[PDB]
């Protein structure tokens, strides 16, 4: 099974937002706080009618349809998510839904959850399955989906929420260089959920930035060990076009690429010139518990990344900036506006991936996209994602009306036996949209379609 | 990577457990339902030091120990599990702990849940894995752990609960035949866990049954449908030595195997005698809604199966048997008392695997064991695993004392800030078993060993 990697790929993410501005008054925050602290401009939410399986069925629903495919062509399917719904039963089977009357029930795959982290796993799950020797021919399909979703106090502007749905096989415009890649896996308490009941994480937002970049380090590390195997030299930022990354907020996508810059001084890299090995240099005496802790540090990293930074990592900021942090989904959201803006430019660039979730496990690792043949093109996919359409269709909540979805959300969030408030509603959603009708007694879950 | 499977085995459960008979009396039952009714013995349950985290480090540490693994020739840790403790921060990183000395962070995998189906999953994940372009060379390791555990009515007497280890390698003992399988998916509520903050499932027992052999007959169909293609014969029941089922007790482990003889009626195959034919006869005119709701039927099944289920089926039964539903590594328990048993017939035999979890989520699959050499053999295996030593470690409990510690682990779930109570309990555990010290205030966990 040759140059296996995404085929097609499609978005969904609710087009109820609030205006980060807007908010930043709301909350009595700072002329600056969340539009350029945060570097965030707009934050969508699911309501009373969306959830991580909804928005689901339109990411899968769309991808089918628009790239027509045959649902009896999909012979494995998972779900990445940390959002849960039920403790045992996976978001998984509630898609088997769609596949109840094409008559395929022989499908491989459940959920892989750890944090931003479940998505990246399942990607790899069907990249190896189609490498396989029990791989039946039949397509992969990946769904990353997530609501993220925080108490009031400094996380709340930092919510978001999508689906993705990536279809996995051979002879891809977006290949897997299978073997450059490094992980970072470690027991740590930097995010994550021990509240069963509510739906907000308990986030040391200190260690939080401390361990992914912690985790950043070592998997480029680990990558570049790798590079100097494979092609005979030693990995700099200008060994690759691209660098996407799982995007939060976007302040720290930008520490984020600034750091790497940073990791080719330390090992005196192709990409450091005379003039940046003395910017950095009064940093060397300086302990990683200090590199990671120092503020000076940051500064001077984003200045020398600058103009890099805007060449790599600018164009896969649109969806996420626009959106808000959609966990297992952002990466890949990060991807596809990368994808939007540049596919022109994008045959036989690389495209570097790194993928982080807290607790923690990451993985950064590499693609080389490339000339193919619609309907799994790198024109047609942007064109069928059509996220300049998306953005478009959107519909603004006064930060008032968006709190308050939230105080409702909170109820519903665990509970039973309560049909949904359509009016108001369900006329903001496009014609075909999958939405919660109810949940009964016995805390099942229906939706309808429209 | 040739002849791909598991390499090595383990198994944790815990030590404390209360006799089924001295139950039944307990709860006012009569003479037969537990111990012939449910077919079970005695069930084994975590107690306030134990837990999945705790299991796991159990099942791990022993297995890297016996089979003398090196914990940097590990590659991909993958754990299944539907026990859920943290919403987010996955077991598989709390385990990543062992790794943190050896110094090896670069390790693929997180969590695959959904229901008793979750290890399976992780299984094929580990064996996909090792047979992909990414493959590094280092070893794949499965962890199965869960705890099962209900509230009051009919199903508390089938808890249980264990960890369980698998390593994944080429050239090994157990050979998966990776083209010889059926799986079958689907939205259903059978067994579910909604109720965010209890550890205790919504199970409508009825539909719970009529789902199990529903997946059952299709992922049969679906692995005889490969085996004609495969080797140009129908498959009955003859066609394999050995049939291991997912066995969250024993009744139903008969029924399934009974099915199964059934089936291949309904296919008019060669394990179909005269005889037989006539027996079911009467049968044929019912719908499946009749075939799988009909008490007559399952009675004329298991009396035919009779002798064969002694033959094939028996053997896996002394662990699940001795220690009740263990969920994801249930399967691959009674897996383990099948080596336990004839690791001296096994050689050059197929033993079929069926794998179910609620949902649902379900999968048969095909073994080849074989001939190969220690440390990784089907002798050095039963022998390592020391099934017979650990049943005879076993401290019983009054059902009263247990019923006790229920309500015990009912005020621990979810909960924080609670030092656990050591006296009575820890001298009651093997001389470096890992025990929950206490849960801070942050419900972050700590264990110590001994
Ligand atoms: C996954 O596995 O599923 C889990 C995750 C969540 O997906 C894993 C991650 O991706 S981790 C990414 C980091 N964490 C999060 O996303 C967690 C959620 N969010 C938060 O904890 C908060 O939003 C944080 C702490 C990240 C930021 O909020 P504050 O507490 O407000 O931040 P503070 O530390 O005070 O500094 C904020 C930032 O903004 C700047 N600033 C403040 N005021 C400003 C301003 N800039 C411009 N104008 C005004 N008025 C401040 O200087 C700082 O930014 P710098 O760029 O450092 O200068
Ligand atoms: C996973 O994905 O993680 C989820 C699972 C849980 O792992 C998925 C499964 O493996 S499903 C397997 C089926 N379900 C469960 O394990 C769920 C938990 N348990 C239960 O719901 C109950 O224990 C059930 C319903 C299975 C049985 O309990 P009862 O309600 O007591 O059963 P009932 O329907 O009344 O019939 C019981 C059985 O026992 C016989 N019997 C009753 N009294 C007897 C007796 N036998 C002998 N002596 C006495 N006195 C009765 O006839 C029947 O047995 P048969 O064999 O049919 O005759």
């Amino acid at each position: 099974a040759k140059n296996v990697g995404i085929l097609a790929m499609d978005i969904y993410f609710p087009p109820t937002c609030v205006q980060q501005e807007a908010l930043e008054a709301h909350d009595g925050a700072s002329k600056g706080k969340y539009t350029i602290g945060l570097g965030q401009d707009c934050l969508a939410f699911c309501t009373e009618l969306e959830d991580v399986i909804s928005m689901s069925f339109n990411a899968v629903t769309s991808l089918l349809e628009k790239y027509k495919i045959d649902p009896k062509q999909i012979g494995r399917l998972e779900v990445g998510s940390e959002t849960v719904i039920d403790k045992s039963k996976s978001i998984k089977t509630f898609l088997m839904q769609l596949f109840e009357k094409c008559g395929n029930t022989d499908v491989e795959g459940v959920d892989s959850t750890n944090a931003c982290y479940g998505g990246t796993a399942a990607l790899l799950n069907c990249v190896n399955w189609v490498e396989s020797n029990s791989w039946d021919g039949r397509y992969g399909l990946v769904i990353c989906t997530d609501s993220a979703v925080y108490a009031e106090g400094p996380a709340r502007p930092t919510g978001g929420a999508a689906a993705i749905a990536m279809l996995i096989g051979p002879d891809a415009p977006i290949v897997f260089e299978s073997k450059l890649r490094g992980s970072h896996m470690a027991h740590v308490y930097d995010f994550y959920k021990p509240n069963l009941a509510s739906e907000y994480p308990v986030v040391d937002g200190k260690l939080s930035q401390t361990c992914y970049l912690m985790a950043l380090d070592s998997c480029y590390k680990h990558l570049c060990n790798k590079f100097e195997k494979l092609e005979g030299k030693e990995f700099s930022i200008n060994d690759a076009d691209y660098f996407v990354f799982h995007s939060p907020y976007n302040k720290l996508v930008q520490k984020s690429f600034a750091r790497l810059l940073y990791n080719d001084f330390l090992r005196n890299a192709s990409s450091i010139d005379e003039a940046a090995k003395e910017k950095f240099t009064p940093y060397s005496s300086l302990s990683l518990d200090e590199s990671y802790q120092s503020r000076d540090l940051e500064k001077v990293s984003q200045q020398l990344a600058k103009t890099y930074y805007d060449a790599k990592v600018q164009p896969t900021t649109l969806v996420p900036k626009q959106v808000g942090n959609m966990y297992t989904a952002s990466l890949y959201a990060a991807f596809a506006s990368l994808v939007h803006n540049k596919h022109s430019d994008l045959a036989g660039k690389r495209v570097v991936m790194f993928s982080y979730g807290s607790g923690s496990t990451a993985t950064m690792f590499s693609l080389r996209l490339c000339e193919n043949q619609s309907p799994f093109s790198l024109s047609n996919i942007a064109s069928v994602m059509d996220v300049g359409g998306k953005l478009k269709a959107r519909h603004e909540y006064a930060p008032e009306k968006f709190v308050e979805t939230m105080k409702l959300m909170e109820h519903r969030y665990g509970a039973k036996e309560f049909v949904t408030s359509k009016e108001g509603i369900l006329d903001l959603l496009a014609p075909g949209t999958y939405y919660l009708k109810e949940v009964d007694s016995l805390y099942r879950r229906f939706y309808g379609k429209k």
